């Protein structure tokens, strides 16, 4: 069936949308090529609609079924709990979109009687009705990128489809525990979201080593959400249903599946019917877990069809990477063809054809790749990095405009060991925080789809716990990484690293003069900017981070 059916009504914005990079007095210090940065708007919704609207056909064989039976077997060992209303409420983001029934995220977090009462009615309705399609709002996402000449210029906005706040709280009650625990049990070490960036690197490295003659490839399916069929979504539900669940949760999960996850009508911000959906909704609690399960199932079955030996996979939603025993350059390239053919049969055709790789560092998954640097003792060490183009473009935007999500902070946290994050991101933003005296001001960022509220003064401890003390001492990066960064800076008109090192000394001195937690930031985050280093000793914090992905899941911590 068709992924979507449209009425003709436009995807409308809910507020004024900016497309050009906002500019203030701080802009030029970071980036000069302003015309290269842009944000997507509803204005390009039509283009996206065309890319994501197509017919899906599925041909399921024994390998698919065999894999599924195995997945259900592990799933049946899972026991999930129903979340109370108060519990679900506290998982709601302070700035989550308000309900159309008279209450917002604040009312939900405070457990207002109005909010709580409506939630109870929605829940009761889920239990009493398993057939009425639930409404959803389709919106065009506003995201910042750098123009990509060798791609088509600018990317059209991505679409987000989500149900009302009341329904969103109900999803949490019925499936938060499920989507938080099931994946790791079913997929084991292949479930990507259970790792911090350092553990991810470690798992890729040990997996690569575990093979006599390693070979790996990333597999990117075209518009994964749109390739997800009704069958896929019902298979996802049969898996959830394998868990030891409370009778009330089974009914709720069956209801949400039939009424929301399988598909439903699309309404714009103006309240007009835009059409109907028959594929994965990007804005529901099961988006990450569902995509991950479906991707793991199709790829695992595809590996058997292609006869790839000793296949170890790493899955993060729709992002797939596979490492296995090479049977030879020629044999490997042939297998990939079969793999891709099977994936296609399963309704997961490729965007960019997959290609075998024999150098772990040349594989990009989740927009990242492993690279090498050296620690204090001079030891060779691996860490996760990525092309800094998008992170820098977003930093530029956030430099002049406050946003709901601070990507620079999320990036410093996730890529703390990187050359670009340490020299540019940290230097630039701490300078800004210093000038405004907002070092102690908590900021919202996003990690694995979940929203976290974090004080930059806490960066030192956060980084140490996540990446180890070594993150404050890496040096001698690879020529490849150095050149990618230096090249990206010229592309965007960003001052060269030598300028950043000079600025860091100042920011460092400034942080030190303020003593306390600020000084710790200066001492640890910027020890790389001094000629003669300090010792750097552990720093004298709850982390329920890195357990599951919640992209588009409306989750807060
Ligand atoms: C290193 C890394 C970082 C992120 S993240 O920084 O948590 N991510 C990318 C930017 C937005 C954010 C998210 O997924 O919420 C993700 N998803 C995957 C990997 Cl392998």
């Amino acid at each position: 069936s068709m992924s979507y059916t449209w009425t003709g009504a436009l995807i409308t914005p809910c507020a004024a949308e900016e497309s050009k990079l906002p500019i203030n007095a701080l802009s030029n210090s970071l980036l000069r090529h302003h015309n290269m940065v842009y944000a997507t708007t509803s204005r390009s919704a039509g283009l996206r609609q065309k890319k994501v609207t197509f017919d899906r056909l599925q041909v399921l064989d024994d390998h698919y079924r065999d894999v599924l039976k195995e997945m259900k077997a592990k799933a049946s060992t899972v026991k999930a709990k129903l979340l109370s209303v108060e519990e679900a409420c506290k998982l709601t983001p302070p700035h989550s979109a308000k309900s159309k029934f008279g209450y917002g995220a604040k009312d939900v977090r405070n457990l207002s009687s109005k909010a709580v009462n409506h939630i109870h009615s929605v829940w009761k309705d889920l239990l009493e009705d398993t057939v009425t399609p639930i409404d959803t709002t389709i919106m065009a996402k506003n995201e910042v990128f750098c123009v990509q000449p060798e791609k088509g210029g600018r990317k059209p906005a991505r679409l987000i489809v989500f149900p009302d706040l009341g329904v969103r709280v109900c999803e949490k009650m019925a499936l938060y525990d499920v989507v938080s625990t099931l994946p790791q049990v079913v997929m084991g070490s292949s479930y990507g979201f259970q790792y911090s960036p350092g553990q991810r690197v470690e798992f890729l490295v040990n997996t690569w080593k575990s093979k006599k003659n390693p070979m790996g490839f990333s597999y990117d399916t075209r518009c994964f959400d749109s390739t997800v069929t009704e069958n896929d979504i019902r298979v996802e539900e049969s898996i959830y249903q394998c868990c030891d669940l409370a009778p009330e949760a089974r009914q709720a999960i069956k209801s949400l599946t039939e009424r929301l996850y399988i598909g439903g009508p699309l309404t714009n911000s103006k309240g007009q019917n835009c059409g109907y959906r028959r594929c994965r909704a990007s804005g529901v609690l099961t988006t990450s877990c569902g995509n991950t399960l479906t991707c793991y199932l199709k790829a695992s079955a595809a590996c058997r069809a292609a006869k790839l030996q000793d296949c170890t996979m790493l899955v993060n939603g729709d992002d797939l990477v596979v490492i296995c025993e090479s049977a030879g350059t020629q044999e490997d390239a042939a297998s990939l063809r079969v793999f891709t053919e099977a994936m296609t049969r399963y309704s997961a055709p490729p965007g960019d054809p997959p290609q075998p790789e024999y150098d772990l560092e040349l594989i990009t998954s989740c927009s990242s790749n492993v690279s090498v640097a050296h620690d204090a003792s001079g030891k060779r060490v691996y860490y996760l990095t990525r092309d800094p183009t998008t992170p820098l473009a977003r930093a530029a935007w956030e430099t002049a405009r406050h946003t709901p999500v601070n990507s620079w902070l999320g990036n410093i946290i996730m890529y703390a060991p990187t050359l670009w994050a340490r020299m540019i991101l940290m230097t630039h933003f701490f300078s800004i925080l210093l000038a405004q005296e907002q070092l102690e001001k908590a900021l919202d960022c996003q990690i694995y789809g979940a929203c976290y509220s974090i004080e930059p003064l806490d960066l030192p401890q956060i980084i140490e716990r996540l990446h180890g003390l070594s993150a404050f001492s890496l040096h001698s990066y690879s020529p490849g990484e150095i050149n990618r960064v230096a090249s990206c800076l010229r592309k965007l008109g960003v001052p060269p690293l030598r300028v950043w090192r000079h600025r860091a000394r100042s920011v460092r001195a400034r942080l030190l003069s303020q003593g306390g937690r600020a000084a710790t930031c200066g001492k640890y985050l910027f020890n790389w900017a001094v000629k003669t280093k300090l010792k750097l000793t552990p720093i004298p914090d709850l982390s329920g981070w890195f357990v599951a992905g919640y992209s588009g899941g409306d989750i807060y911590h």
